[PDB]
């Protein structure tokens, strides 16, 4: 058995909690209830290895920069989430990646860029634009929908694979 | 901590959803997606008190006005929204205010008159005209733009202050 500390980060309302709740509880959260900080455990098998995922579901906006830095130091891998209908959340990605790199004092940190709400037709961030950004960061990119469950398992499992590769 | 049940009402397309989404998610929705009924939570500090805002984003549908009675009974305060480029929506305000007063069986219901889309130069409702009407209603008036965020926080916070005053 191996434990993996995963952190889900991103702007207000991108679907951080809905993505995590889909992985843990296998259903969609339709309601909008802002997160302060929650954590969840999930035991899963990834590439034949027994994994205990310890997932931190973070707030869109931190109250204390120093409190935020602590989970970035502890976290082994980061799911950097934006919503495909929210250009501000996509532009905010750089700020999350820069904060993670600074706290970890490393240019190489396991990360996955997640483009959530891909079920929505009202797209403002194109697929190629997110693919190019992820290519420039040297990280995988996955489109997800916490509503339909599209790409949810793949986003978390890819992050675990990135952590296992880094180790 | 205190919870406040806020209701955003007004005619079709005045920007009820865009105002609420700007308040909580800090981005402007350019798309027009008609609302059936959505609710959102937002934790804020107003005059030193932590407020958990429970905001109901309602439909602009003019048909079956009786469908509004239950949320009008439950709601503690109302954001009565019109668009500054839509004279019909400004004239419709009276119908929303009359229904609220009837359902609540009170002339002193916490309300704020909101003149949305103030970023638009194609104005048909003058600021002074809405100020004059709001004064005759005995309620505050705030101009807002879900696009620029002008007056968005002030509209919701003023409504909370009106509910507190009423208590
Ligand atoms: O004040 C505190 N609240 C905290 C707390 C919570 C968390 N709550 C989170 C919001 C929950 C929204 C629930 C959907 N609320 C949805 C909602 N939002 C509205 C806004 C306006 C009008 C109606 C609604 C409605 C709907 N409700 C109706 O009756 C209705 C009718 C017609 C409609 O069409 C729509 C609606 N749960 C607790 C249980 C016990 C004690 C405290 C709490 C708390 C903790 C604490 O340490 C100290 C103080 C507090
Ligand atoms: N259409 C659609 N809606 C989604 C998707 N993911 C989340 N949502 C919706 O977006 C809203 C916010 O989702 P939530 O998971 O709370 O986002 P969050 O980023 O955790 C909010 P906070 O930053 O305050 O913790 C909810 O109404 C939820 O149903 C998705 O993939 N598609
Ligand atoms: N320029 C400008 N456009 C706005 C503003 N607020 C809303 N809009 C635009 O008006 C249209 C309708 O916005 P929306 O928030 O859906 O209005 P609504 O009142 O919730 C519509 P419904 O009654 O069906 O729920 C959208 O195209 C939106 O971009 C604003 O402050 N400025
Ligand atoms: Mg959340
Ligand atoms: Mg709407």
């Amino acid at each position: 058995m191996t434990e993996y500390k995963l952190v889900v980060v991103g702007a207000d309302g991108v679907g951080k909690s809905a993505l995590t709740i889909q992985l843990i509880q296998n259903h969609f959260v339709d309601e909008y209830d802002p997160t302060i900080e929650d954590s969840y455990r999930k035991q899963v098998v990834i590439d034949g290895e027994t994994c205990l995922l310890d997932i931190l579901d973070t707030a869109g906006q931190e109250e204390y920069s120093a409190m935020r830095d602590q989970y970035m130091r502890t976290g082994e891998g980061f799911l950097c989430v934006f919503a495909i209908n929210n250009t501000k959340s996509f532009e905010d990605i750089h700020h999350y990646r820069e904060q993670i790199k600074r706290v970890k004092d490393s240019e190489d940190v396991p990360m996955v860029l997640v483009g959530n709400k891909c079920d929505l037709p009202s797209r403002t961030v194109d697929t190629k634009q997110a693919q190019d950004l992820a290519r420039s960061y040297g990280i995988p990119f996955i489109e997800t929908s916490a509503k339909t469950r599209q790409g949810v398992d793949d986003a978390f499992y890819t992050l675990v694979r990135e952590i296992r590769k880094h180790k």
